[PDB]
């Protein structure tokens, strides 16, 4: 608490810059896979804007040498830069810094060698800062549970389907340009307009084409305009498929399981179909039939502050209630 | 109170008018998106249907500043008529009284300007009529609490596939007509019969063919003689089956919370599941092996009569059964 | 009773009659729509056949004024020869009356009119028995529940995409012979055999197509290989595509539901290994991690069969179990 | 005791030997669909592997003849070498035992008789050491047995499907190779692949192929460029969708039970949501919040996992904890 080059990590100019770098972490996540399938190095138009979103993280490289990291069973915030920096190097140092060198001149400065591109999907650790950013969005009690739990599960299962359309226009590009028509998209043919010579075809039309056969396969609609031709476009279509299988069962999984024990409120209106189910079946004079749902609504909006609160309660909170009512 | 300006809400004079604006609202709700793309401005005829489709609903946005409402705080009737126009000035007025100009002869004594036609989408507020209508008929007691929120959710579910089955087909006509072979319809031969020059084809068979895909794709299904070509219908079709994804995980979820609740043909047998398991494993006579089975048979529905219901709650329901016997 | 003209309702002679005339209930409701969809008048080798099957459902119609029953109130024995034939005759009469009228040849007798074939659409209320034997099977601990709840709904979901198999080829007979290629079936080309004059192919290879696409729309696979050409055959698979929506999301709720609510091995499962996960935040004994792992392995069965059911035991029941133990 | 030739069932070198043949019960699961759908006897390369294979099962064979097991009523580790004889003759010694036999080679010299084939289908039932493997990892209190459960069921929906995918080739060399038009692969063009004289392409190219249409026909995605064409493959396409659509509820099911047990950020959230509902009718500090909420992490997990789970345990370790303190 004696150090002063430290940063304690509830700062309005920390907080500001942690959700500064979040729509970088989001950009620099989804322009990713489609720097690596649809471009075989970036064009020159591109060469202001790809070094910037690197140069705003080895600006986080350091800058993470000086916050005060809370510990897990110390329950304190720690002080100390031995204490941060080592941790930091234990941690997070590899996934943020070799990603952080620029992939593009380095693939053109070697004689454009194809697997020195592939150092350029570990620039998908940068999903951490999204996946924390819904992680402490479920640890804030004011947004609706069941809003949140399935915003985190419609992240994945999008930007797993955004990752597995790069992939599949990269499986296209694979293959020379006289095996051509041997292809998901160079034997494409929808309406009167035919996808031959598809890398002459501007950016958004084979992105568009791209999405839209990884969308209708996601929601397992699949209609078959487009397919898989080749035998590593099979590959991954099995591959992608079994693995949107179990994303897909652990969503139908995760919406139940806040539905099934979902609002008390739905349970009280629940559990008075069963007091007038046999009020009815053997007929009692109609004499307290609102009063009963008024008096339980009084007794349930008080019966868990009859008994069950208060077991887990600690000192000093019940007299306050108990002096004012 | 001492008004008589006002209409008490529990009329059966009135709650026979909101029967009444119900199946108005019904229907001006599923013919506005097919009176937005299928129509480029309403025919000659279905005129007269177009004003008395409006002049119905002013009736109601006037008569329901007499009304008499329940506070939703104090739990008091609110009677004074200028509490009530204050309210209803501020939650609905706006979209409702912008949703019976005339947005059909403003369209066409216009010069037949494009943009003023996308006003016809605020007269999709009247759902309010029919969502609310569900939900005066799951605080109803006498059938279930979630089998109105299974019927209710495959009302939403369906009315979402016509709405798409319009928009699907408007998206087809914002193309020029020579290019029509580049649209999901213009370019749709099925069976010997080729979808050509669809602007001439009848209105029901347009309207037929485009809910044939919007529904086939809302199961999931997807055969695929009827696709997306353009890249605006890939677009909406990705945005669609993404809603219709989350919409059809919600179903599962609340028919789920609906079953696990449910009687004793799913109790019974884990109650004698685990009387089986003194039943037969410290060995027992047959004699008695037919008698508390048969008494267990004998006790649900008929002897059980949810007897914590009548343990929690006071007892002059207990005086009233020391009336009976 | 002194009466001994009527069976009484167990029995060795009339179970062994009721479980016969189950397998009627399992033809002649699965010949039913075969018989109305891919024939028009059945030929002269399948006459005797539709002779005997009705009379088997005829002298059991007089075989029901010779039985008991069991009211929801006495809960006893109702021997009385017309007490039974004013609740027989009220509920289970004409439906189970005019379903053994020949209608076959009444079709072929009365100059061939197509409506009088659609009176033995009435003949499917012969699934009374296939369902009552479904709902008499649920009240049977020798064999399991999982199997007799996940069999009752593949009952009745492959039943009715048997039925939406033989309508769905009963609307391509709607159409003439000379506009058979705007069908599902007369413009089908599988391969290098196309379906041509479609009424001249064996009638397992017409089924079986039918059937074939019934099922994989069943299924929410839908391959596109078969499909809907006609304005009457999108309608009905509109219709059935959303029937089935809601019919295979309340399988997966039944399978989900009886599997939440576990036996006692699963709850086993859980408690030890919940206890197991405490145990490794202190890291105590190992000798002492055994024995009160033993200790829990004990405590599992007779302290939690004891405790649960002495909850409801009646009267007179409890003491002789008292006396043995 | 004093029987010195048999193995102790918690040997060290009989838990180096099940885990040795469990990847000779995965190779000889996953080769026996190949061996039959994609072959008509084995070439004359693939020879020592078979008997590689069939004699590392023999050795196993009369291995077992050597151990003891641990009794399930009795709860003794039986030694006695003459009732091992018994539990194996009337348990798995036939279905490992005809299943030993070099089917290949009785097939290729005895007259190519085909029937003699379907005896290789006895070797997968060497499918129960994979699955008695993680019915032995359910045991391990170390791992969550839910989560044992999602991946033994994902096994069996892709083990099912690895050999539905070799059935689905073998009905398409069951018609003479003239007739090969009407069968699902030789009918087959993708892109500009003409799948023609089907039987001299490469074994991964159709190997690839029949998966592809299996897995994506799994995940009831159902493209359509590859479907069914025959009545036989009609008739298996029907009954492989059907046991596909229970296990695929089945794993929902598994996968819903897994999240509704428990989750501790969500129970945080389960306790929290009333919490404040109260809080905001009895209106109590708004600077009182920070007592509220901090309390709600410090004795969860802290308390909560503590003494809660051990109101089941005795004092014992209480007096050690106290004495720590
Ligand atoms: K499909
Ligand atoms: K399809
Ligand atoms: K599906
Ligand atoms: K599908």
């Amino acid at each position: 608490n004696d150090y002063k080059y430290i940063i304690h990590p509830k700062n309005r100019w920390y907080k500001a810059w942690e959700m500064f770098i979040l729509v970088w972490a989001i950009y620099s996540s989804l322009f990713t896979p489609m720097e690596f399938g649809f471009f075989r190095g970036l064009p020159e138009r591109l060469f202001v804007l790809d070094i910037v979103g690197q140069i705003a993280f080895l600006v986080d490289i350091v800058l993470q040498f000086f916050v005060a990291y809370r510990d897990t069973q110390t329950y304190r915030t720690v002080y100390k830069p031995t204490r941060i920096a080592f941790r930091y190097l234990k941690s997070h140092f590899l996934m943020d810094f070799i990603g952080c060198f620029p992939w593009d001149l380095i693939y053109k400065a070697s004689g454009k060698h194809e697997l020195v591109r592939y150092l350029l999907w570990i620039r998908l650790f940068r999903v951490r800062k999204v996946v924390e950013f819904f992680q402490r969005l479920e640890k804030d009690t004011r947004i609706n549970y069941l809003f949140t739990r399935i915003l985190k599960l419609l992240f994945v299962e999008v930007y797993c389907t955004h990752t597995a359309a790069c992939i599949f226009y990269y499986l296209a590009t694979t293959l020379p340009p006289e095996n051509e028509g041997y292809t998901w998209i160079g034997s494409l043919k929808l309406g009167d307009y035919s996808y031959e010579n598809f890398r002459e075809i501007d950016l958004w039309k084979r992105y568009t084409t791209a999405l839209y056969f990884a969308i209708v396969t996601m929601a397992t609609v699949g209609y078959g305009d487009i397919h898989a031709v080749n035998l590593r476009e099979m590959i991954f279509v099995m591959i992608y498929v079994s693995f949107d299988m179990v994303l897909g069962a652990y969503l139908i999984g995760n919406i139940t399981a806040l539905i099934v024990k979902g609002s008390n409120t739905a349970r009280f209106r629940a559990k008075m179909n069963d007091l007038i189910s046999f009020m009815n079946r053997k007929k009692l004079g109609r004499d307290l039939r609102s009063q009963i749902t008024g008096h339980v609504r009084l007794q349930y909006d008080s019966h868990y502050t009859d008994t069950v609160m208060l077991q887990d309660i600690p000192a000093s909170i019940r007299a306050k209630i108990a002096q004012l009512l």
